[PDB]
């Protein structure tokens, strides 16, 4: 059960309840660039909690070099130890992540776990 690896339910707490205490381990599905003009590159996620995924979080800035040395990439799987929501002009709820450790590796996990959908704002 490859799913029970991950905090079912922790994404509908902190869209939801806007629960800020949890530490939950969530798969990365996705990475992108986001356009940011001529400020550092800013990256954008869509994690997975084994029941949903979400596509609006964002890593905080000073993490960028796990990203760009390949440690936190698509199908990793990790504990978010900080985050921070913060919400735009337009009402969407962005999350950002602060603090992490990568728990297993891409390669190590190898697959999306599961068969998350995704939540809906």
């Amino acid at each position: 059960h490859m799913v029970g690896q991950l905090s079912r339910g922790a994404i509908a707490a902190i869209m939801q309840k806007g629960d800020t205490n949890i530490k939950p381990i969530l798969q990365v599905i996705n990475i992108r660039p986001i356009t940011t003009g001529n400020s550092p590159p800013r990256y954008r996620l869509l994690m997975s909690d084994g029941l949903n995924t979400l596509s609006s979080f964002m890593l905080a800035t000073q993490l960028n070099p796990l990203v760009e040395e390949e440690q936190l990439s698509s199908n990793c799987v990790c504990q978010i130890h900080r985050f921070i929501v913060n919400t735009l002009k337009d009402g969407r709820r962005v999350v950002i992540l602060m603090e992490l450790r990568v728990l297993k590796s891409a390669e190590a996990v190898g697959v999306k776990i599961g068969n998350p959908v995704p939540y809906n704002e």
